[PDB]
């Protein structure tokens, strides 16, 4: 039944899903070590650290392609759309926001939707790298991977933003789960655009997104 | 009497004022902790650290706009115009140069003129960001702010140049005086170009520059 | 006998010499402190650290010229041509590869050929900077120098890649031999393109390359 994947390929991420990626990235940034004191004593650094979690893919993909990073800041609808989620995650009255989204089902849904945004980020970087370089495979892998897990690769300098400098925890030394999954996805969809992978783009899209959401849901259910 | 602000708006900064910004930035860089030993044992690193103080605004504004930083190095008149001030600040015979410019009135004048260069740097970044992005407010704030206090934002990596690595003293954690003032100015003049601020550009220019020079003069008089 | 330098100027570096630069840079990267454990426990970080040794000149010259660094990754023939040398330097059976190229004559030849690649990298950066900026001397010096010893200038962040963070060993504080030699060469050939240096390009090319190869050969013979 390939008629369902065609329906899945018509999804738009502007209203609902972008807020889900921003919310999962901002909450996951808050749950990190010493992130509450940053927002309590330096809202600027915590806000910028949140933006590195939300728009790290576009930032790294722009720096790697010699594209202006401030171009990501031009979309005031997305920047404000993430900054509101930041201010509600940290400075909501009685912390009613976080306590609402820390609930297990809501957290599962939000995270699972961020996993969906990751896909269109990977393909966006692959097709964009194709717009800059025709049949260059490594470029498409690098930019699609850069949009898939951008915040995870700038995680060292992002740590440097909040104030923690860990020169030992490099992403290449020990590849984390989301970064390595974004590598596998970038390679796969790069083989898809190059037609080296015998499957249509929509079906590979759907099966990859499902294989990601199922894994993260299993991780969050087995962690609690 | 708005006829005086029109006369103030016709100022040119190529001869006198650029040397004032370079001199205040180089002297303020020398007065930092452990900067004399750098120039005494490694003139290259002290020179580059001085260039990060002088041309940090153009460097950061160029990196943020995907513009070549080496483009700032093309203007050999400005680069030499600052390098001469560096070599005279550090390696002048009997230190007759620094001891002359460390005098309170001369230091007040030079610093106060650097405060004037900061304004045209902010507006240069705002109008330049307008040339790259029409009515994008955050871009104009970011580039005007990037030219206002560029050396203050690269101050971490600039510290890394001389040899001191302080991951705890981030500019976003504790915003210093010049950086936060450049933020306020970038926001104000950005509202001016967008015509959200009910005042002409020249008058806002003059009152902002005066409000800056008066504050720094008061700081230098109350510090000694 | 200027007829021999004309024959030397017709050299092509695509097959033999590029592999020599990649091999000397990868081997010299392995001989660094704690580089074997990186390749034994994290092949990704050791591979990227090797690419920073091989393509550091193009990377830094691309970042300084606002050119996409991923553009260096487009040439899959060169990237694979270096990655094969990396995998053979580290993971060859019985370490038969390294033990073969660590032999004194073979090491002398490979290093001496890397010294030859350095020249065409310097001139490539100088003529490229001329394509971006006509008669800007400092730009040509900066880009030619950036291609001459690129890995030596990113050596701090390259150290940060493997996991060692040394904020005290800056290249400007103590200029190493290859970096300072690349500075002298960039200045000389920049004076050549500007015709301030009374010598033809080919003769200066040959005498500079010889003056480099002789020095490195003398160093490797006096070190063992």
């Amino acid at each position: 039944l390939s008629e369902v994947s065609v329906q899945f390929s018509q999804l738009s991420m502007f209203p609902f899903f972008d807020m889900a990626h921003y919310l999962a990235s901002v909450m996951s940034a808050r749950e990190q070590a010493g992130a509450l004191d940053i927002a309590s004593h330096s809202p600027m650094a915590s806000w910028f650290s949140a933006m590195l979690h939300c728009f790290g893919g576009g930032i790294l993909s722009s720096i790697l392609l010699a594209e202006p990073p401030v171009g990501i800041l031009a979309n005031t609808t997305n920047i404000m759309l993430a900054s509101a989620i930041w201010y509600m995650v940290y400075y909501f009255p009685y912390d009613l926001f976080y306590n609402c989204f820390f609930f297990l089902p809501i957290r599962l849904i939000a995270a699972g939707m961020k996993e969906v945004t990751r896909t269109w980020k990977i393909l966006s970087g692959i097709t964009h790298a194709h717009s800059h370089y025709k049949d260059a495979w490594l470029v498409m892998i690098t930019i699609g991977w850069a949009r898939g897990a951008g915040g995870g690769l700038i995680s060292n300098f992002e740590q440097l933003v909040r104030g923690v400098w860990k020169p030992e925890s490099n992403e290449f030394l020990k590849m984390s789960y989301p970064v390595k999954v974004t590598l596998i996805g970038a390679v796969l969809f790069t083989l898809q655009h190059g037609h080296y992978l015998p499957i249509s783009r929509h079906n590979l899209m759907f099966i990859y997104t499902m294989f990601l959401v199922s894994i993260k849901v299993t991780m969050m259910l087995t962690h609690s």
